[PDB]
């Protein structure tokens, strides 16, 4: 039932479970990280983000979110290691953003929120494709990097000033050559933990790595997500806001940590 939901009063977070009622289960995401209870894990390894041969094809505007597409039929843009067995392929990124710079990231740390949240997406090569991955409980593995609003993040640009051309959802535009190490901080330090999809259709296929050291973005760049729209072209203007999920509860998961 994936059009009816969204971001809102009506068709918002806290009515995702009429449709979709995993959404109250027992590993959904995301969650507040409680870093003085996370447990340092000493067999969890590196995590190995190689994306050196990413190719980027595709930005969507889909409604909720923009996404940045990969060509993901070829051994090119791989996650593993980290509390990873095999490889997972990448095949989208996109955000979450708020209406404020106090707000907008998913997982939280120690209650704190960031402005933004960065998801990179990637499928477990065992299962050959994405639909069929979600649908297996190490399917996915999603990377999660926090934005701060103070600096500008120059690899962020190219994705800024592209999103005029899909202010509106149905949009997209030819997006090759972007390469998504530039939205990677310095440290791959990360927690890590079993979840879900934090959209419908909230299916529970998700170890979550979540980096402790945030990148940041400037104002300016963040004020651009802000000027995209929910709905589409010649429809009465909904600012692209506030597309992010609250925590929801823990319930009986661990978080590790890959560090300290
Ligand atoms: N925010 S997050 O990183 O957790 C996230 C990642 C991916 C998706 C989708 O692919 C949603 N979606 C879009 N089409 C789908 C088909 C099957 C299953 C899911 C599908 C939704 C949420
Ligand atoms: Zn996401």
């Amino acid at each position: 039932m994936s059009h009816h939901w969204g971001y809102g009063k009506h068709n918002g977070p806290e009515h995702w479970h009429k449709d979709f009622p995993i959404a109250k289960g027992e590993r959904q995401s995301p969650v507040d990280i409680d870093t003085h209870t996370a447990k340092y894990d000493p067999s969890l390894k590196p995590l190995s983000v190689s994306y050196d041969q990413a190719t980027s094809l595709r930005i969507l505007n889909n409604g909720h979110a923009f996404n940045v597409e990969f060509d993901d039929s070829q051994d090119k843009a791989v996650l593993k290691g980290g509390p990873l067995d095999g490889t997972y392929r990448l095949i989208q990124f996109h955000f979450h953003w708020g209406s404020l710079d106090g707000q907008g990231s998913e997982h939280t740390v120690d209650k704190k929120k960031y402005a933004a949240e960065l998801h990179l997406v990637h499928w477990n090569t065992k299962y050959g494709d994405f639909g069929k991955a979600v649908q297996q409980p190490d399917g996915l593995a999603v990377l999660g990097i926090f934005l701060k609003v103070g600096s500008a993040k120059p690899g962020l640009q190219k994705v800024v000033d592209v999103l005029d051309s899909i202010k509106t959802k149905g949009k997209s535009a030819d997006f090759t050559n972007f390469d998504p190490r530039g939205l990677l901080p310095e440290s791959l330090d990360y927690w890590t933990y079993p979840g879900s999809l934090t959209t419908p259709p909230l299916l529970e296929c998700v170890t979550w790595i979540v980096l402790k050291e945030p990148i940041s973005v400037s104002s300016e760049q963040v004020l651009k997500f802000r000027k995209l729209n929910f709905n589409g072209e010649g429809e009465p203007e909904e600012l692209m806001v506030d597309n992010w999920r609250p925590a929801q509860p823990l319930k009986n998961r661990q978080i590790k940590a890959s560090f300290k």
